[PDB]
């Protein structure tokens, strides 16, 4: 690329917007909390763009010479050039166009993962690393992330969305956020098995709090999909008679838990370490290799964790803790 | 001490006899099988009680010092000069006379563990490392299981114990041994709480296989203690209605996984790293702090694990993993 104004993104710090600080914008009978946020947005989105352009200028010469992996180079190039040409916003006029800008950028980045993962793969002859891959991903998910949670939060401070402000979930139910996962997952495992086990959900069930649901919109569908193909393809001579999969809530002070224990037969041993690499799968539901390296990213980040216990022969039990907000 | 005659058997290298070659003695029209046991145990004991004097040797000397430690020390010495100084075994009547000097030893040792974390205790302020009592503890711990694993083997092939070969059970039901300690645990559970928990038992309930119940013989009801003294503390104000602990059996062709899932608040976030240590306790059934390092040691031991899940405000699950027999 050999770019000087990417050059000065790359080094300056980034800056994290605290939940706390989020919530502590709400100038409703003036609008000047909008401008506010929208000032820090238009500094912060270039930086994260620079420190992941700096992560493809990292990755070995060989690898990053990949059409596919070359074309997201591009992409990250472009977006922070689009990002850093907009002038500063003064007024809600300026808000605005820079509000419409971010919706397309949210959009022409949305297929990134599928193409990087991709390249990746057709350069596997010269990968010697083989922690690249998992570490390569994981960043670029957990950026992307980082990203997709201050542009969301921004651009819905703009909805009147009741028990929300931005993205943040004042009265969150993780019952009912379980609830409606569950019923969106067995409906994906009955198009497949014609049958999906029956969802138990039991422990904090009444526990109400301040908590980011985005997260969450794509762990509990993928840790759902995986328990509930597990349980029928070890139930395959009676799929009409599946064990339940049972969720427990567990809401303490310092985290939330949510524990998925499923009687699908477990991982086996020579899997088990094989089953947290992207790409592996024993197989859209299925056939991916993404759903638990990514899900794992996704915790660790938001200071949780993904932990997997396998009693072979019988099921999984999967843990999911993420950190309180404050 | 300054003894060149332990300083020999300090370097021989140890010999363990595989449960297939152990299973390998039924010369019963003959008591052949009978004499060329005695014979390993023997020339094994020595080594066993040597490799561990090496280890009070290795000791810092302010703590080695330490009048019961010191005591302990002279002890593995006397029992290492009681055992060489005995003749070789050529008959029935060189067998029988090893057979009460290993039962008196035996019982000589019996309280050397609490003695051992005594003297440590009283030598705190000297002890700089702070793995140093813990591995110290462990592999006194471990060889103790060794050498009272290949002493009560030989000890055991002069009784006719229906369904074993020795210290090894031919058809052990995991089942049967968890509901011999139920019941056990919950009587004492009675006496201190007034009431226990009960106890229910799912998963592979009728597995059988050959397997060491000995280990288990300690774990189990260390675990159900600490299951059922939790589930009470944190049912105080209903004694009278407490939540079942649920056991889980899983047999597969690896290992034997057995989970004690527990409805009792779960382990408080600022204990869980003090949990594994020696003498740590939140309090004979409690006010120990041996239980779970003890039997942590006991599984890593012989191939397995115990891994803990905290569920912080509703339970804990922990999860015994033992390698299977051959
Ligand atoms: C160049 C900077 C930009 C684009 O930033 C992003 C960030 C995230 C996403 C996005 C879309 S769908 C999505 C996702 C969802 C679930 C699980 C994984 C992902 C993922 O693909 O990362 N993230 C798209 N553009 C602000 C203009
Ligand atoms: C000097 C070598 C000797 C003495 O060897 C031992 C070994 C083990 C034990 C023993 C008794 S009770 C026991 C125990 C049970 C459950 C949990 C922990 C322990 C323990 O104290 O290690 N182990 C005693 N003497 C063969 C003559
Ligand atoms: N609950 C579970 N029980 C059994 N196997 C599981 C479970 N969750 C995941 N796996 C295994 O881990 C593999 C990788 O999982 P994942 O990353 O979610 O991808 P996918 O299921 O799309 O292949 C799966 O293919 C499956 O073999
Ligand atoms: N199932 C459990 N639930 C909650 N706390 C537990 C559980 N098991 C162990 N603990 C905690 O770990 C501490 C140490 O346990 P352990 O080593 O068994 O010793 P003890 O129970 O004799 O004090 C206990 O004092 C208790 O605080
Ligand atoms: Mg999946
Ligand atoms: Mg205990």
């Amino acid at each position: 690329y050999n770019q000087s104004a990417i050059d000065a993104a790359a080094e300056k710090p980034s800056v994290r917007l605290t939940p706390t600080m989020m919530l502590y914008a709400g100038r409703s009978q003036d609008g000047s909390h909008l401008l506010k946020s929208a000032r820090y947005l238009q500094q912060e989105l270039p930086v994260r763009i620079a420190h992941r352009i700096k992560g493809f200028r990292c990755l070995p010469f060989i690898i990053g010479c990949n059409p596919t992996i070359l074309h997201v180079h591009e992409l990250y190039i472009r977006a922070f050039q689009k990002l850093t040409d907009f002038p500063p916003i003064k007024d809600q006029a300026d808000e605005a166009q820079y509000c419409q800008l971010v919706r397309q950028l949210l959009d022409d980045h949305k297929d990134v993962v599928t193409l990087l993962a991709e390249g990746l793969r057709e350069s596997r002859k010269h990968i010697e690393d083989e922690k690249l891959v998992r570490y390569f991903l994981d960043k670029t998910l957990t950026s992307r992330l980082g990203i997709r949670m201050l542009a969301t939060h921004h651009l819905a401070l703009h909805e009147d969305k009741p028990d929300f402000v931005g993205i943040i979930c004042t009265r969150l139910s993780p019952k009912k956020i379980i609830e409606k996962w569950v019923d969106f997952a067995r409906r994906l495992c009955e198009h497949k098995y014609g049958n999906a086990p029956r969802v138990r959900i039991n422990g904090h069930v009444a526990a109400r709090f301040p908590f980011i649901p985005m997260p969450l919109d794509y762990i509990l569908p993928e840790l759902l999909k995986n328990a509930m193909r597990a349980t029928m393809e070890s139930h395959l001579d009676t799929p009409y008679n599946v064990p339940d999969v049972v969720i427990t809530i567990a809401n303490n002070d310092v985290d939330l838990i949510i524990r998925i224990s499923d009687r699908g037969g477990g991982i086996a041993h020579k899997d088990l370490d094989r089953v947290m690499d992207y790409h592996f799968t024993t197989a859209p539901m299925h056939g991916f290799g993404f759903g638990l390296p990514t899900s794992r990213a996704y915790a660790e980040y938001l200071g949780g964790s993904l932990q997997l216990q396998s009693l072979q022969g019988i099921g999984t039990d999967v843990y999911l803790r993420l950190r309180h907000i404050d």
